[PDB]
């Protein structure tokens, strides 16, 4: 995959006008945007389609896909029909879940991104000692798209070593959740951002400052 | 704690309106409380949860498995129970503070949190099940009333129940098509939530009749 810039906008906006607005701002610095729950329950799925029509934008679908192989393989189809271009998995229900995804990716021509570590404090609890037996499974599987935590770069690191210099890891928490794009980008090929950028008072010198960092 | 018709609660995993809609329909002499997942709410829209609650008169649960960061969390319970969800089905496995997140929204919104515990297919064995009594745990000591645990695995179902208490309130996926039985599952869950061989029958109501039965 090719991503403008290394930076990923996290559209978590919940009404259109305001993330299509936002979204159009920054968009001399972006061409790859993560939609996800807030603004996808909000507003529609069609809001996929309508991103990458005025924009020509690739999307993310942000789903944190965690269910069974049966459901998983419906939420995943319902989402690449809508027209995106790749969707996030939860590694933590499992091999024969993000299978089901690989799957319904593999038949449609689109792309899974396996979610492996966290960067909520809460990601302590549990996620964080399956996290690098989670990257495992992936590679195990052929996933070469892995979400891992900006907040974390010791973790991001060992992600990185786990999956290799081929696959394509971008990173979630830089700004607003306390982690640095630069040291982000040491380990991730891109660093995704959110409310730095959409809640700033003018989101285009939010994102002209990022990339200028 | 709530009032669940028969312990049977439809899984409505249909992905058309006209289907899902016919097929619930059906089955409602049998049922007042129906669970809606995002195979239709993607399909057809957030507005299909009123749709629901108007035509039929039923309790809906979300079963949308939350499993992202507090921020988030938050954003998605609030949409979802604006779109009128009596309940939310949370996974706890992103911890506590996920789960506060949504508990905090339940609380504002006068509505309810379920909390998923351990999951009902094979790939739940890898990472959920050496978490699940834990999860379990964490719900209890929050104040969490709601659980969600296997059909497929009775002995942990078991296992829940007594982590949780006889006042909780538990329900639980995996009986008909994943191989679990509803009355065995009824010796430790309070409701038995079924999708496919229900909706996927020639004749719904007569499986959910059936279901009833034994
Ligand atoms: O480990 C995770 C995985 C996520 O996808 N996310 C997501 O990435 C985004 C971060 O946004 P923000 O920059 O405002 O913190 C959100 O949309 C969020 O749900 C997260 O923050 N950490
Ligand atoms: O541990 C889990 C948790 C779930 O909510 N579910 C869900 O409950 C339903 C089961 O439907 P079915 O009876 O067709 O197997 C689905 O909607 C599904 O996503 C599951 O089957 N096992």
């Amino acid at each position: 995959m090719d991503v403008m810039n290394r930076l990923i906008l996290a559209m978590d906006l919940m009404n259109r006008d305001d993330a299509l607005r936002v979204t159009g701002e920054v968009r001399e610095y972006i061409d790859t945007v993560k939609i996800g729950y807030p603004l996808v329950l909000s507003e529609g799925m069609d809001i996929i389609a309508e991103f990458r029509k005025r924009f020509g934008c690739r999307i993310i679908a942000d789903f944190k896909v965690a269910d069974i192989p049966e459901t998983n393989e419906k939420i995943c189809r319902a989402t690449f029909k809508a027209g995106a271009d790749a969707i996030i998995v939860h590694g933590f229900p499992g091999a024969d879940s993000v299978r089901a995804c690989l799957n319904v990716a593999e038949e449609m021509g689109r792309e899974v991104f396996l979610l492996t570590e966290m960067s909520h404090p809460g990601a302590e609890m549990f996620i964080q000692g399956a996290a690098d037996e989670i990257a495992r499974m992936g590679v195990d599987l052929g996933v070469k798209n892995y979400v891992g935590p900006s907040t974390r770069p010791e973790r991001l690191s060992r992600l990185r070593e786990i999956i290799g210099q081929d696959s394509f890891l971008i990173s979630p928490g830089a700004g607003a959740q306390g982690g640095d794009p630069g040291e982000t980008l040491r380990f991730a090929d891109a660093a995704i951002v959110g409310r730095s950028i959409y809640l700033a008072d003018n989101p285009a010198a939010a994102a002209a400052g990022i990339i200028e960092s």
